[PDB]
């Protein structure tokens, strides 16, 4: 349950990380976003 | 003030896998965690 909590908290992030590339177009937030997209991938697949 | 957002999501998210390495100590845990440590100074950094 640890690692579920880890991942909603990452799941709760991007969509934070993507509403302000909505609007403003700023490869440092792209870039965040993309390391997170990887720590999402991690925890799936450590949770099976 | 959306950056400042993105900064206490992440100081709070890496409260929580500072914890789960205090107990479990997964390498995958500590390369996100230096991620993360990234992200911060990144968001400090363009803020000022
Ligand atoms: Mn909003
Ligand atoms: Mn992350
Ligand atoms: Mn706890
Ligand atoms: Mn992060």
């Amino acid at each position: 349950d640890y690692l579920r909590e880890l991942l909603k908290l990452e799941l709760q992030g991007i969509k934070q990380y993507r509403e302000a590339l909505e609007y403003v177009k700023l490869p440092v937030l792209a870039k965040i976003l993309e390391d997170e997209e990887k720590h999402i991938e991690w925890l799936e697949t450590i949770l099976g």
